[PDB]
């Protein structure tokens, strides 16, 4: 369980993206999750469509609300297309999955990490990236243009992102905003403080598919 875990230089995460004026956090976080695992075994890095997840997942409320843990489940159940055969537009619409044709990616299950346990988060993040939530409605996290976020912030979780590494002290997160935020679309939050919930409630509820 290395002292350092970066999947970027591991060839697991692709360039950064933006959800835009679309409250669709959840589908983006997922595509990165599934994505990671998909490349971890096969040795093939891919960019899947979040747009599809939006238009297809009726359980989620597309362009403004969702469950990073429906998306995944969805995929495993059905599947998910490339981000070319289903590029992101930013507006929820009619499911094209079927109309689009044969799927391209399809997992083999979804599991959740025991909330409120850093030790647990890491491990999984060590075996493969994960979808995690937190407080973004933040007025500080909103302004982050590079650094180690300690706060201030709260325990009112409401935005989903992704963890793509950690250090002895900083946890790495991929944001669904442009590369005109944090440190090039990236933000480092601090771990090991005692805060069980985890600063910004980053330890509330996390997840991930399964792959054979």
């Amino acid at each position: 369980i290395p002292e350092y875990v970066d999947w970027r230089q591991k060839g697991a995460v692709t360039p950064v993206k933006n959800q835009g004026s679309c409250g669709s956090c959840w589908a983006f976080s997922a595509v990165v999750t599934i994505e990671g695992i998909i490349k971890i075994r096969t040795g093939n890095l891919n960019q899947y469509s979040e747009q599809e997840l939006l238009d297809c997942d009726r359980r989620s409320y597309g362009c403004n609300g969702g469950y990073p843990w429906s998306a995944l489940q969805l995929v495993a159940q059905y599947g998910i297309h490339y981000r070319n055969t289903y590029p992101y537009e930013g507006v929820q619409r009619y499911c094209r999955s079927r109309e689009k044709g044969p799927y391209a990616a399809k997992t083999d299950g979804v599991r959740q990490v025991q909330p409120y346990n850093q030790g647990a988060l890491l491990y999984s993040i060590a075996n493969q990236p994960v979808s995690v939530v937190l407080q973004a409605a933040g007025k500080d996290f909103q302004l982050y243009r590079g650094g180690i976020f300690v706060g201030p912030c709260g325990n009112k979780v409401d935005h989903a992102v992704a963890a793509v590494g950690y250090g002895p002290n900083y946890i790495l997160i991929k944001n669904s905003w442009g590369t005109g935020w944090g440190e090039n679309g990236y933000i480092r939050i601090k771990r090991g403080t005692g805060n069980s919930y985890g600063v910004c409630g980053l330890y509330t509820s996390s997840f991930y598919p399964v792959k054979n």
